[PDB]
């Protein structure tokens, strides 16, 4: 016997031992006679049209692919639930929160972020770690990352920065040139590209990262009262991660390194589980805090704001059908309860747009109908209708549109959402200067210590080391301006790489 | 009170009582505080991307429409049951006539032919009677029309026809020179046309005419034995027609005649019959049959071959939800269980391609998964996976190829095809000259009388005057061809026309 | 002979000269031998896969059909240019009004609202009126209605309303109860209902109606000066509507009475044409105004701000392919050059998002790709890539990343927006009770005469008879507060109907 | 100084001399600002709806991706030439061999198999070789691979097979048990199983390996005589292989390896081209070959049917844009101009289907009018028109009905297919047992020298040892079937690895 992935079709057959076969159908419910041998005019004859069997099945599959996710489409998943731990309800209403104890069903979905569907687990790269709660309320989306930060603070740079990380329009090659002159000619990446290539850029797997909202969110709760918060979610099996070399000889011994490591832990038993934690920040701190407090390239320092405990994630049930449960999930961060809400971060606001809108190409109009997607602890009542692949009854014979004298669903008061004065003026705000370096100098010289910072470096200059050599400088000029050492280091390595 | 489908609403509300109205949420189950104002800086400020309970209900209103049917786009839809009332057993082996007392759930679908979804109901145009059967051998779709017979004989002028019955391409309006070339240019339509200008060319309704399954088509029984059938679907209501003054008027008074009409007598218990006959013609017979017995444009005499009463099929449910249940409804001449086949009719050969594969572009590569094409009285189990908008559990860990040694499904032996032999060349064999008079003319001397070639005549001639005169003559000449005073008596008519 | 419109296909002919039919090519451009016949194993044979004539025009039939618009569905289209007769540079910069005489080439499309694509030209129903300028600055998508007011203030009660003007969910048929429920429960709706139930409710064909930009719009000029404006286009054929009856008639007797109109008038080069006009309304006026000047449902007096002359709107071309040039026109009000820009107007705001939105679905994602949408006076170069469908070189092998040190694409600062102040907190304000009946009292006092309020009330109470007696009631307690006269006349006419 | 495809961005940026950069702008046109800050109301406030940029950017980046093949998925393209340099006129009449020194322009797509779009180049796997050639007579798509079998014989195989090739449906892991018992199961693989584990498994980028039509296709000439004939293109650059190694390590070290060696050749005027040869058997030899002359898994033997030299296929263009020229690119072999035809093959048969039909998914119905998909070199005149994203003029106003009076396009009895008889019952004719292991015998033995059979024998059992004993079992059987030493040695390496 083998580790329990490689046995899956081994399994399915034993628990159904006895069972006598289903008999094979074409999708229309027709039995099939002989599924394995075309209908031809003679034995060496040409095959007919009236030969429906091939074509239901062979038009089923030349239509078996949908788009992969334009982001993060190399991924693997599990289901379990989030359990409350601790009390917050000072800060938030929301129902996911509301006793200790409460249990909420959750869908997970991990994966790397530039490489393609056949990509390897493997790489250096930012690890999405996005958790669907299905709460009463409805689903709430809390797409995190394995990192607090991100490479920039406005949502109008990150269809380029995607670009830069990806393949090259003419050759279709991953391209240094166009990774290293992005990065260089936008600093504010410095925190995140600090991080990434230490040595949290390549983590042993999916069950070995934190999570981490990254944006600064809004709690309200029952008094209408709001807070800013950061929500954070630690690996109770530990920090580990994988050494250069270790990653690059499993990126060709097993791409999928990290779909089978959760799949085997959860079906030995060993649930994978996290800590979920929210910092919490008033109103009034955020209007002193060193830094824009919605900067996503900032962290909020623990000394200042410490972790407060909320609950539990543990995953313990593996997909049954990849594509339908996993392929198929959808996560919204515009999906909140009442009890949370997004804050003025420019980059959480362009994502609340984003995500349904990729949705709605990729999988549907109607893909918050599909199984995984729908808030099925909620009850889904309103005024939308029709749309293709409308799935269900389409809430039948009910009035249409809204207000009306029928009594059809009407709308709730106590979810409004906390209101917020804003006054200024409307126009486009540079963001390209809002401190690039202090706490990426800190990240370098307290954060890490000295035998990282070393493979910091290294790791850095292994790659940039491709870029042409006024990348290289303009980008050592960043590292610089964080810390002389920092891009003194660099270059150095550089120097001997331009052999 | 008015009419039950005025009181649609009312019903619904009647029927919610004192319940209390839902709770109106988003499409992610969320509930909505206010959906009647948009959530803006100020009472005279901009629309924020924040208000994601906007943009959640307007993109989907902005995805509500689905490509119309090419053909066949307006109609109407019901429910009930077939039932069988007569032994055919020694004819098909199907399980939907297994036995006398039988029942099974049916979808039929009545509309138009060129008229888009807004276009009226009571225009002279032939009708479509799609009848979906669910059985335990999956589902089978006899799609047929209000006329034993069609236009044309060969699969490859089929869009032709349907183009020239629409829209000119550059004006966008109804061209009597297309509809007239292409019908002068292909006799073989003189049949049908005949039939279409007469008084069945608009039946009062869709419950005062008979169904057809129009093809000749296949049946076989337990022993493996074959015969060659018709399906026959009379009226029990009786055949009624609308004048055509009666249809003008109704044309703009009430577009959806044929809609409200049906809905009201299923509201009210006048449930719609219809008594199911085949006709049967042996191997032998149609070896000696005068025509081509696939000829779609030639009936089989019943006084040769007389009509064998087989069950009746009962409208007693009125769909919920137009949209759900009827403008998604897929109708497949493919979908047949064992015991039913296919001739060699060239239309009924081309048919067999065409529905399933409008039907992936219309509705969607799954559109089986929903609900109301679904065969729920069968077990779908296949290797069939994945697709977009993909349901249910896409059959979960199941083993998805075959063979395999891991009990997935298998196919069924008794579920293969009856054996046919053909011999002969592969090539067009030309069908345009196949006898496209001699029916016609025992349907215009025989089947009508003296006033109703009158009222035929004066059809034709009031749409084929608006025809240039090249065409008109080359139309008369057909018509001539059929008998002299067919002819005679339009052009007649066409001459006072023409002034 | 007869109209142009009805020889379109003679004079396609005639055009044709006696140069020889084209050779009939499969989509591949492969000759085709025989598109008459079907391949088959003998005359009386099964059809093969291998007559791929067959599936590939039969395929293509089957995907002909793309989703109608959501709203306008049935409409008709021409081109022509738009010529600056008056100087307005201090109001606007755009180059499209750069200089007395410039012309701009522009698309128009003319529309109903509510019904379908098969639906009838001359029926009560407010009228669409797109105009696209093809600029040097791109493409400015003026999507404008024959009425300077709409029905509602907010975008998040228009999927309701057109829901309420379209079919019941389940009956599928049009629904008086619908149609006033929400109407009596919105009086906002007031002002565009006694102008929708006027005369002007059913102008005669395309031609005799004036087209507005409805919403209250920004002009800036080149000294960054803004200022508030309104779109109107008056008919230079004069306004002229159908009476009732011959409406009725024309529904049935050429439900495509508007489509023939204008493409006859275009072909015999009686070339329609419109006046633009603006009114301007500073920002210090617009905090004076009685009104909220970016309310919908409200006009800006012309005493006050006078009509003022700016170009001629001329349409001398007719579509050569309707499906190509006007069924796939696509009209984005955020379509907008540098100099024009929207105001706060909730309903503006929504359309903003709405239209490229529907398009991505109704069209495609690249629609802009499409030649009738296709920017061609400008210089399409930016960094977006790829998507479905994608034509052209996709801008080729340049850098696809901003910003970037290789000379790809540079934004401008002179085309930036003008910077507008707003304070307040963010919230979703009631504007439902912003003064529904003032203006319209004064259209039913003044802009009418009694006679024109007679057929007004006839009009009204010949459709809201149909509705519930506590509907009809509701309504009428909203005219009467408009006038007690508008109510008790409106009553007087139910009372009698209600026989 | 690097590689040409290092330096794509560097040559782009110089090819544009001191040009200005062109003006940035959106989809539609209208110059952009400011593209690197969003609008907000107040540096720390909400975005806009009405930033219009923003949104027209990330719907389109949310848009990018379109359903990669579902089978070939990874590969590499490139431009060029066929030059005919013999004359095969008296077999064929395809325009493409008309005459000596004929050039015909090319596009050809290289690929693996199994592995999705972001898979390594080098890895065990068929390699896709497909080839569209622009004739007069239409595109001619000659969809080959690196060898002259495939591993089955009936295209109701083929989606099974290739799901055994993929990923398992539950944990989306390669599955040895589904690989091998699928192998095993079916013997008719043993020929390709042979050839995919030998040193050909994996060549040396693209242009080190042969291309094979695979099938018997048909030629007829200008008196109508047809004779079957086999593609042959062989590699001019010579066959070139990877050790297991070598391909390991450019796995992780190179994953697009493929694309890299091909751009960088063609880049460097190191042009790579193919000779074209053609193998040619007589209807009288069908009828007596030893095996069936249509099995997909057997070859004609050289020394009975030598190869006729026809013409050279050159690439000496590379893609300007990868996604547009590339991934859009669609191959169907269905394509055949006049000359070139199909053979009763079953699998070619299914292919005849299956590609344009999920050309039609992948791209959508009017991928023909994709520019490196469009039939330039042709005039392509039919009845086929509208459809989504539909380009051009859409034929214009030209009849869409055949036949008719106007003029329009018509079929050319010259270009009707070649007619052959054929006499049989329609069935399910099993091809499973149609000798499977002869010619596999012959290759094991005689095409293959010591040296390499130990190579074959280690590659297969380094693979079949990860499933499960019975099916190692079965697997090692079928091999002795064909030689018991070729069971033999892999059983004892099997023996070795379990221990
Ligand atoms: C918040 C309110 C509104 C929303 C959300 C909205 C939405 C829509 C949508 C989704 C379409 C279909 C577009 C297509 O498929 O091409 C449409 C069409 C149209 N709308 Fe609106 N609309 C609104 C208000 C109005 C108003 C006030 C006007 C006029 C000033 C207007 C004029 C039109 C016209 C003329 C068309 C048809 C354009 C064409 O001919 O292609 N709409 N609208
Ligand atoms: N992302
Ligand atoms: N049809
Ligand atoms: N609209
Ligand atoms: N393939």
């Amino acid at each position: 016997n083998r580790d329990p992935a490689s046995d899956q079709m081994k399994h399915w057959k034993e628990q159904r031992a006895a069972q006598k076969p289903d008999v094979l159908t074409t999708g229309g419910g027709n039995p099939v006679g002989d599924k394995l041998n075309s209908l031809t005019v003679g034995p060496r004859g040409p095959l007919l049209v009236q030969d429906v069997v091939f074509t239901d099945e062979m038009a089923h599959f030349d239509r078996e692919r949908i788009p992969e996710r334009v982001v993060h489409a190399k991924g693997a998943g599990a289901f379990g639930y989030f359990e409350v731990t601790h009390d917050i309800t000072r800060y938030s209403k929301a129902k996911v929160f509301e006793h200790i104890g409460k249990r909420t069903p959750i869908a997970v979905r991990f994966s790397t972020v530039a490489g393609e569907s056949g990509s390897a687990d493997t790489v250096r790269d930012p690890r999405g770690f996005a958790v669907k709660f299905y709460t009463e309320d409805g689903n709430w989306d809390l797409v995190g990352n394995n990192t607090p930060i991100f490479f920039i603070r406005d949502a109008l740079l990150f269809p380029s920065f995607i670009h830069s990380q990806k393949r090259n329009p003419q050759t279709h090659l991953k391209d240094p040139d166009m990774v290293w002159d992005f990065w260089s000619l936008r600093p504010e990446s410095l925190h995140q590209v600090s991080f990434l290539f230490s040595d949290r850029g390549i983590p042993d797997g999916h069950r070995h990262m934190n999570g981490y909202g990254s944006h600064t969110f809004k709690l309200v709760n029952a008094n209408g009262e709001a807070v800013y918060c950061k929500f954070h979610y630690k690996t109770d099996q530990g920090i580990k991660n994988l050494s250069v070399e270790d990653a690059a000889r499993l990126a060709h011994e097993d791409p999928d390194y990290g779909l089978r490591d959760l799949f085997n832990a959860i079906a030995t038993g060993n649930y994978p589980s996290w800590t979920l934690y929210i910092q919490v920040m008033t109103f009034s701190e955020a209007e002193i805090f060193p830094f824009n407090p919605f900067d996503l390239t900032k962290v909020w320092p623990h000394g200042d704001y410490p972790l407060i405990p909320v609950g539990k994630l543990v995953l313990n049930r593996n997909p049954v059908n990849y594509f339908a449960e996993v392929e198929q999930l959808a996560f919204d961060p515009s999906n909140m309860p009442p009890g949370i809400e997004p804050s003025p971060d420019k980059m959480l606001q362009g994502r609340l747009f984003a995500y349904p809108d990729t949705h709605r190409h990729r999988l549907g109009p109607n893909y918050l109908q599909i199984p995984v997607n729908c808030p099925y602890r909620a009850r889904v009542a309103n005024y939308q209708r029709d749309g293709p692949m409308c799935m269900m009854d389409n809430q039948g014979g009910a009035p249409n549109y809204y207000p009306n004298s029928f009594s059809a669903p009407e709308h709730q008061p106590s979810a409004l959402e906390h209101r917020t004065h804003f006054s200024g003026d409307v126009q486009r705000f540079n963001s390209a200067n809002d401190d690039n370096v202090t706490q990426v100098r800190t990240f370098y010289l307290k954060v890490l210590n000295e035998e990282q910072r070393k493979r910091l470096c290294e790791n850095i200059a292994g790659h940039l080391k491709d870029a042409q050599l006024f990348i290289q400088k303009k980008a050592v000029k960043n590292f610089s301006d964080v810390h002389p050492e920092y891009g003194s280091r660099i270059q150095a390595l550089l120097d001997k790489y331009n052999e």
